[PDB]
């Protein structure tokens, strides 16, 4: 083991905090040294982790492939620091997560099951809103979010990276029958959602290779609507593949499209204010939250 | 025949609206000038309805018997009401509803295949919601809810009535008891909602004969949630039985305390504005709703 | 905003002859019927009748609405003499004249949970042909897919009901299945004795015809045809509430299904007016549209 | 707060014997060792130490932080070994000296995993007894259930194993299920011929003491007392690795499910420190860390 902390760390830092500049002045620390040891870790490494060929400095293939990695060793390092932390210190109090009600509902409930045999102490508040409103006001004190518009000097936390999918139930395709391609998508079925447009946009690509549009007929406002409507066999949903994985397993939902669908996956993460990261409580759960999803 | 709408339609208000009082409150009439109708309508039939003994008027045996058939019969009056209106019309347009999440997943989304075919003009907005504004500033066109806090000139259609069923995992029971008596039930996992005293104040009778009230250890802003902690063994739960009647069927969830939870049934409705009854589009929703859901 | 005063007087109208007439039997003036007749038919948003004519006649819209109007108005009658038969019980005897189809397939199942809902009617199930014992006063209420009531006496609409071509699987098996109504001619079709009257079939060939048939075997009931089918002695075609029963236990078979007419045939109960008072009666009819319908 | 050094110093002087035993691994001072140590404890605030032992024993709440800090270092080391990989295509003999049951029931079953992951490493799997052959250099690696390996090659954690005592349905339905470990004294029990050692099985008597059963046959082998038990010869005590399946399969029955103890013991990679420069070698171990773990 070559590799320490320190380098790892930094390393980390640059890719989150922007490039080269914002990370050594993030990290108490000289560019003149952020180049120093990054350049070294990628010496010992052996490979190239990212392009000075990008505007902004962007990971290669191999060195974005570090960067996961590099990412959970600093995170179970810091989450088994907390571990110890409230082994003295007694974890308690009330605690707030406003999840999307997918989120809620298949990974969350599940898992509160264990929390609570860890940490009975925590009295836990799970809530379900829309926008980042609820989260800010400490009536919620962490949100998990698919969405990357967390910019007002508040704190993210990587939950997982999982990508977008295409599916339908079997009582529609053997009734109304596949879809070729995406063009073949205008003759069939829709279900979007009732935002003006944002993530209607699809993750399957038409013939120019665009990220294709859509008409929907039903517009359901929550994702596990869209999910219950589509199981019903009322079309063709778009949604994020946790929402729907276990379905494509058990076969109530076939896969189509599943060359053209794109495969850049969208970061989930549990998004709070600065100064409530002191507070043991919400370590315990971010730390608890982050490792069992994978 | 003797009997005449008007006091059918006087009839099927105070009943499910309450009492005496808060029926003609809402149809636009005295109570002197309502009383009169209904204890006409007693005593041409012959039988007597009401029930005024204790403090709340309630149904007869017979009383009941005759409100389910006043029921459906204003209910298909309506029906034919439409079923004409619908002639030289037809139902096309965004039709947007407002409802809770736990209705939507389980009564709407499998009943949206059917509705879709039968009118495929109709675009159909599954939104949601927590309070009635949107409603109010027209922006959903007819919100579906439990709520009888309605009192504002705006229509409030019934559509069902539902008990409470206090429920747990055959995992959780099996693995932290079955509680007998509603006494032992401060040493067992109660999940309950987020509102300070508001339905946490669970339906069941205590040893004195009272509603038992649950100091909740986990707190869901929803019913949906709230089962699906308790599908997962966090703790026993009290929500409506059409929310998991299906599941206790299937064998993945428990009743608790069959002789000690009441009977008496929440009814839910789907609320709008008076001025908005007359688009066809709306009318053949609740119309649908009304005769797919008794 | 409809009412029952209107929708009554629209349910008199058609069935009460003429616009004229109706009026006298309410006895309201004609003046009064026009004024809430064209004020049900505003609110409604359709032109329910055509009085071009110098008889009324009824348009599509105003027929189908009307349909459900009675059921409307005859449930709510039923409603009514469930009270009025809580404290002046329904008791004696009360005779049904039926075709014996209806009697097996219909009544006889519905008969225990009518006895307990009225525990003091004896009932007293009978079968004959003609309207001849219910016209001389010996039973109460004929039940038939009978549209010959046009003496006086009262009809009361229970259901419609399809005509299915059957066959049982056995004789499938080893006679082979009908892929046309013209096919028809080869297998083994059994019909009824009373010449020709119901052996053209309600499954219409290339022309748009009903078939007729040429039986070899022919049974004087429904019953007897059913049974016959159900032993694999060749094709019958009966209603579909003598066979719906067997096709889920599949014990016969639907043939030309797409062939066989979906037009349907009504179902009555028929009897007196001025027995219509019978307490017990009424509520055997109100039972009745309840379970089928 | 913590950093990377401290962790591989803590997990070596717990998992390599003593304090002092460890720093002449590590290439460090005695006096360095305890300054990281002291300093690791006072940062987390929580004791890992339990000096009162004779020999360091680690502290309930301390234990944990160890198989925390553990698995950093394990992934940490696989991140490293991963990147390597995208330049040098591994190759060559790789010689795995393993236990017979490990081969036969954690190797063989991944091994075609990891033939089609890494098709150039040409596996030979071996079993002596010895440390012998693995420090002669005459095999690449050696997986052992091993707490005596602490001649300076360094050893990787691959999993932690319960015990369990469990017999065949036949032998069950025959000789009956016992409810108490005192109850053992009557049913046969199948034991190791190596005196005694492993014949103090895992489940604990009403005293709170082991049970040391007085073996009737005696294997050699724990593969053999696997054959041995599903043959229904009798009750054995074997690693949960060894006999999960038979379990899962219901062929072979757990026993005293309860008084058996919940503590783990721990197999672990034996192989040179020099030898870590191998991508043959890492990989595998990289491998079986993430398979089985």
């Amino acid at each position: 083991m070559k590799t320490n902390s320190e380098e790892l760390t930094v390393f980390v830092q640059v890719v989150e905090s922007g490039s080269f500049s914002r990370a050594a002045e993030q990290l108490a620390m000289a560019n003149s040294a952020v180049s120093r040891i990054v350049k070294r870790l990628e010496e010992k490494l052996g490979v190239n982790l990212l392009n000075r060929t990008t505007r902004q400095l962007s990971l290669t293939e191999e060195g974005a492939q570090y960067f996961r990695r590099a990412q959970r060793i600093l995170q179970e390092m810091a989450a088994a620091e907390t571990e110890m932390l409230a082994v003295h210190e007694i974890p308690q109090g009330v605690l707030s997560v406003d999840s999307a009600m997918p989120m809620v509902l298949h990974l969350l409930a599940p898992l509160a099951a264990k929390f609570n045999e860890r940490y009975p102490h925590i009295r836990l508040s799970l809530v379900s809103s829309e926008g980042y409103i609820n989260l800010i006001e400490r009536k919620v004190d962490i949100a998990l979010r698919a969405g990357e518009l967390d910019d007002s000097g508040l704190r993210a936390r990587h939950l997982f990276d999982s990508r977008f999918r295409v599916i339908a139930s079997p009582e529609y395709l053997a009734k109304h029958g596949t879809p070729q391609s995406t063009e073949e998508l205008a003759g069939h079925q829709c279900l979007g959602f009732t935002e003006p447009g944002s993530l209607n946009t699809w993750a399957v690509l038409d013939a120019q290779g665009n990220p294709y549009k859509i008409s929907p007929h039903f517009t359901a406002s929550s994702g596990e609507i869209l999910r219950s409507l589509c199981l019903s066999g009322c079309g063709i949903v778009c949604l994020s593949d946790f929402l729907v994985d276990n379905d494509i397993a058990e076969g109530k939902l076939i896969p189509l499209l599943a060359e053209q669908t794109s495969d850049k996956t969208h970061p989930f993460n549990a998004v709070y204010y600065s100064d409530k990261a002191v507070n043991l409580r919400l370590r315990v759960f971010l730390d608890f939250l982050v490792e069992e999803l994978g």
